[PDB]
């Protein structure tokens, strides 16, 4: 099963290649607690910003241009990344734009962090029609002396 | 000597009823260098906002209530808080606003992060007379893949 994992300020605008001007460490948790000890596919601009391979993941770079790095799998194609994974229950899709859009089509569920930013950008996450979606678990939380912002965790599972 | 560390935002900003809202591990970076090995004087709220001790430095909270921690030197003065330093060639203080204001008069030297964010805040950095003081060092960086807003590392030194 495949999963996208993403972090969406207001009207889905998500990063592109400069990290995001917000601090949620607790976002950040979820990240982790969510996809550790599964494999992580990301595009290029994705393994830039993180700036090493994620501990405890088998990390997946999908990009046209050349593996760098040897600590980490390089992949050209959509079907060369799944391949890569071998078989396990979830496979976590972690961006960026381009990424999620090549792998929605094929997602059964969705774990967002909707955070309350207005940020002005040029990426969005791809429209989803949460009737083609129902969402599972929701949870709020207002901004503290760790969290820049208000944050809503959501899952929502593909009907 | 005594020297100021801080990271003013537009406006002199330094903070807000939440965590601010930037990415900046490389003025968090230069904080950690340029505090390495020295003490740090820093007022409750810093200190509550920090989390834990900061390593490899001597931690003193200025402070009217009672000490909430064995792990650092809870001081009741200014006085009390440079007692405590002993003899060493530099004191760093870290924050915040009120802090910052009973420590300036004393100041020799600001290590100040210029960051381009615009933002509605709570403390502000004490107004600084710039006839007063001289850029011995100044150094610009954009926003990048980690970091969410341009900024310029700054030393100053009075006159
Ligand atoms: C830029 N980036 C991509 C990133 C960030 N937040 C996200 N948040 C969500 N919800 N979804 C994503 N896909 C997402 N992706 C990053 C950057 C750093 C780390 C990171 O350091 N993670 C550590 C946890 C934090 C730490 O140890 O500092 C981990 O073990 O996952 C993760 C993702
Ligand atoms: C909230 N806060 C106060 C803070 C933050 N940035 C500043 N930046 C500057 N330039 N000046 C300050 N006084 C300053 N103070 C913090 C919070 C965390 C850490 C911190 O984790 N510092 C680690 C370095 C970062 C890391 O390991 O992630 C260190 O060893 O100094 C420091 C200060
Ligand atoms: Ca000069
Ligand atoms: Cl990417
Ligand atoms: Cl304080």
């Amino acid at each position: 099963m495949i999963s996208l994992i993403a972090a969406l300020a207001v009207d889905r605008v998500i990063g592109m290649e400069n990290a995001m001007p917000w601090n949620l460490p607790a976002s950040l948790a979820w990240f982790k607690r969510n996809t550790l000890d599964k494999p992580v596919i990301m595009g290029r601009h994705t393994w830039e910003s993180i700036g090493r391979p994620l501990p405890g993941r088998k990390n997946i770079i999908l990009s046209s241009q050349p593996g760098t790095d040897d600590r980490v799998t390089w992949v050209k194609s959509v079907d060369e990344a799944i391949a890569a994974c071998g078989d396990v229950p979830e496979i976590m899709v972690i961006g960026g734009g381009r990424v999620y859009e090549q792998f929605l089509p094929k997602a059964q569920k969705l774990y967002l962090t909707h955070i309350d930013a207005e940020v002005e950008g040029d990426t969005h996450f791809p429209d989803y029609e949460p009737d083609d979606w129902e969402s599972v678990f929701s949870e709020f939380h207002d901004a503290d002396a760790q969290n820049s912002h208000s944050y809503c965790f959501e899952i929502l599972e593909r009907r």
